[PDB]
């Protein structure tokens, strides 16, 4: 018979009810735990903003859409486990345009931004109609490693983890062997591919990306219809333990001395929360590093990676128009996404309200890195009417003329505008301090081992999507939570209900 | 005589009050100009924070410390012409502590803060002790070129231009005769050596912030009593045309079918103000990019630049004591200031409040990048009290307890706090977007070469910091403003007032 044990659950995000879901599903005698959650809100990067509650009235200010490729089979299991509504996210739509150098992409036109050394840009001519080629070349044999098995073709990318994008694209990889690129080329091709700076982290880091969302196997894409927000509600609800949230952990401590092993603790508001045999920390590195952790002991380059793995912001810019004159007037009918140099970078059709012809939501503006930085400095909380007034209601409204200007005018935009917008910047977060992880050169190889490094005796766990081969995805949170729990029921030995884990949650629910 | 102009001044920063106050001394007849200035505050990047009017209540947002080096001659110029209180500024002091894995340092120990190998850690046990002789390698070339003939200096140091620091350290130089150091040598020199992810940007940057900050001539630091705020005041003065605050610049155009020297215009508002024959942008380049530039016609590479040149973040919070607890109770007398892993990162010690025996106010916690991201983040603008409940101050006191612990409690400190601070987080402010450059690889010799040419017929000029090769100073703003006049004067030939330009402003005051 097992002694009665109690684990600690730091955050409340989908990675910390994750491990609640596993824990309430082994239901392992007198074994309990308790959720913290610092914000008032549960479910973390798991976030649906509603404007109303009308029915499509939404837009998911974190996760929001989903591939269906055999690396995110956890997600879509745990997507059946709770009867998601999943519906098709149109990752390219019909119609949706591209604007750099302030020109619109024309399929089969060489150069139609004007930006190649013929027509007195910097792009090198071979390169600026050819990046997705060149970047497929530079990505391509790793990403069908990654397709075969990608837990063994992320030890053979960890094989070049020490450089950045643009220097593998510099130096033509780790021996020469492949294209050399001058800045221009590699600087367009950041341009085309990702958010501004991005290329000078990690290779490792572009080459999974790419491999998320330009996936071999050419994927479905699914989102949540009515918002992510609907599986935090379904995890909550099944909860034996509730989470207590307003409840932010500022110290996590191991008494070695103690021979329990309920020898852990958490200070919350000054207070005491002791008793655990194990503790689950699900917060953002940022969120981890300010807490009080010299009771625990973690080796310097552990405390090292908590501090210095790279996180890049995000921000969305969503708003509510009278009807969805993208749909109705520019033939944008299937979602997908319009690109430009333009501050709001890229603008996101949504795929859940194509068939309404009346009020509809516009993800405007979702940008990364500086892209969000800068448009994160417009996002305050007492905005003023009228449009014009606020900066980043009228940045937006400008942008989105300039780009949809082969239909619409600033005037139809600006009076289908409905006065109503949220906004979002992630690095403004006080429960996050950023979007997510983005390592910099040589950091998965290197400062990733130490944070996944056994803490406290093995009692304490860095759990999340920066704990992770996976950053940025839920699936990554999930993989996270669930080696977590692993090494608990390791820990302490408890055989029968490991083997418990590895046949209901190793390959599913 | 000469024709009637007037020209337009974006940005009432120190780079276009010094415009205006070149302008106003040539005095040049029939010349006009504006300044328009987005924010209801004149200075920009100069702003000191006064808590009350007390002489030394105050601490410096922005700009607050100079080194009195040959190739900041003309900024101690403009505090000579300006009347400016200069007393001396100490970057070192006497007894300021140093704390790394929770240990302090102390010298001619090895390895103090337990972090090298042979102690358990992954820091190379040659590296760990020697991370300022390494860096001197490094650096101290150019270091020396530098400190010659700034400009031929950076000429030189543009030849390695396309690396970062990191870069630069694992692949020993640019052709490997310089030493090799792995992961954990190169991550521990960054920690003890800049902010957290900095060693990612250019090996440049690094290089010219060590010629800053630790010059060959080991200079002497001033800073200005009252607050840098007090030469914005002085400048304003001076102005024979009055800053017009609450005018934000949406967008600059040039008329080209007009023969007219003031073709220019602006749009502020919706509502245009033209007649200009050169326009003067001195605002961050976040903020330029933010603007509608099309009817400049901008050379697709400097587009590329102003949106991608990259920014650092920076962030500052200042803590009001009853009396200065780190100078009667810690022997901190001499100024000087604390680094620490710690989330504070760094805590500066006023030079200009050292014979006070009452009311102090200390720098707590100056950041930059990644560790003033996650500082920003808890940066709001109506916070609660008690200290307890605000997460922010909560934080700097236990990371001051823990930095001072050697002779200070945390309830020591505690009960000296008055309740009062404050904090900024620069990339959170609309009329900058960041703290100030801080270029990438391959930036300064390929993307800045382009923001710095001739646009609109030579009659725009992008004006600021971060037009310039230093980077984060006031010189570098007011480089770019005396060489944007040049050019003006020289695009209209006004051979008379160009060299009375070269005569007063070249080595001038
Ligand atoms: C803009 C954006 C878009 C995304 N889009 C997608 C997408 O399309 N598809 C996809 O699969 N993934 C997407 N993701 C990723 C996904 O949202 C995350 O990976 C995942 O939700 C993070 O889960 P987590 O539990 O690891 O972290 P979190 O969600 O951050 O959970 C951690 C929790 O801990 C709490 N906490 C923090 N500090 C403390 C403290 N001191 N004490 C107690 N609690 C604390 C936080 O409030 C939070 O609730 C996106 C992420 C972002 C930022
Ligand atoms: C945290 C920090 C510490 C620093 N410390 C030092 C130091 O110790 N020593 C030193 O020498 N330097 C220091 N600096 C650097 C120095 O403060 C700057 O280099 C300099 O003040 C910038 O001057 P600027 O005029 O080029 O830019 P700014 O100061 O940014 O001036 C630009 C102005 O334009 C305005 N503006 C923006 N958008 C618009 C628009 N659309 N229309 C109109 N106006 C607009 C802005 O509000 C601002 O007032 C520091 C900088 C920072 C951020
Ligand atoms: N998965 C998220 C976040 C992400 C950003 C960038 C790269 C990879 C993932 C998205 O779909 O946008
Ligand atoms: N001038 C700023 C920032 C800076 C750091 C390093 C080099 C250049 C600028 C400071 O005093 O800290």
């Amino acid at each position: 018979e097992l002694p009665p044990r109690k684990v600690c659950i730091v955050g409340a995000g989908v990675s910390g009810l994750y491990i609640a879901m596993i824990l309430d599903d082994l239901k392992i005698p007198n074994l309990t735990y308790d959720i913290f959650e610092s914000s008032s809100r549960t479910g973390g990067r798991l976030y649906t903003h509603h404007f109303t509650d009308a029915k499509h009235d939404y837009y998911d200010i974190g996760a929001m859409r989903y591939p269906d490729i055999p690396s995110m089979k956890r997600t879509f299991n745990l997507f059946k486990r709770t009867g998601m509504p999943l519906i098709k996210y149109y990752l390219d739509g019909e119609n949706t345009p591209q604007l750099y150098n302030n020109h619109f992409f024309a399929k089969g036109v060489v150069d139609p931004y004007m930006v190649s050394v013929a027509n007195g840009g910097t792009v090198p001519d071979d390169v600026v109609d050819s990046v997705g080629e060149k970047l497929q070349q530079a990505f391509g044999y790793y990403k069908e490693k990654l397709a075969e098995d990608f837990d063994k073709g992320f030890d053979e990318l960890m094989l070049v983890d020490d450089m950045t994008t643009r220097e593998y694209l510099k130096r033509g990889g780790p021996k020469g062997e492949a294209p050399k690129y001058d800045f221009f080329a590699i600087q367009w091709m950041e341009t085309q591919n990702t958010g501004t700076n991005l290329f000078d982290q990690a290779f490792s880091e572009s080459v999974i990306a790419s491999f998320d969302f330009d996936n071999p196997t050419k994927p479905e894409w699914y989102c949540i219809e009515g918002g992510t927000s609907l599986l935090v509600d379904a995890m909550k609800e099944t909860l034996v333990h509730k989470v207590q949230n307003n409840k932010r952990v500022e110290a996590i401590s191991i008494d070695l001395d103690a021979p329990d092993d309920g020898n852990m603790s958490v200070k919350i508001g000054g207070k005491d929360y002791s008793g655990y045999s194990t503790v689950f920390n699900t917060t953002a590195l940022g969120c981890l590093d300010r807490m009080d952790l010299r009771g625990l002991n973690l080796h310097p380059t552990q405390a090292d990676a908590i501090r210095c793995l790279h996180y890049a912001n995000s921000t969305k810019v969503a708003l509510k128009f009278s009807y969805p004159w993208w749909i109705k007037d520019c033939g944008i009918t299937c979602g997908g996404a319009a690109s430009t140099d333009l501050p709001l970078r890229t603008c996101v059709y949504p795929s859940y309200n194509l068939g309404d012809t009346g009020e509809a939501v516009l993800l405007a503006s979702y940008t990364w890195s500086q892209d969000a930085t800068r448009i994160g400095s417009l996002v305050k909380d007492a905005p003023p009417q009228p449009p014009k007034e606020d900066e980043l209601v009228e940045l937006i409204l400008q942008n989105l003329a300039r780009l949809h200007a082969e239909h619409m005018t600033y005037e139809k935009i600006k009076e289908a505008y409905t006065g109503v917008y949220h906004a979002y910047c992630w690095a403004n977060d006080p429960n996050v301090g950023g979007a997510f992880a983005l390592f910099g050169p040589g950091q998965f190889s290197n400062l990733y081992p130490y944070l996944m490094r056994p803490a406290a005796g093995g009692k304490f766990h860095i759990v999340g999507e920066a704990s992770s081969v996976h950053h940025a995805w839920i699936i990554g949170s999930l993989e996270s939570a669930y080696t977590a729990v692993y090494q608990f029921l390791y820990k302490y030995k408890m055989w029968d209900y490991l083997r418990l884990l590895l046949e209901r949650w190793q390959y599913g629910l």
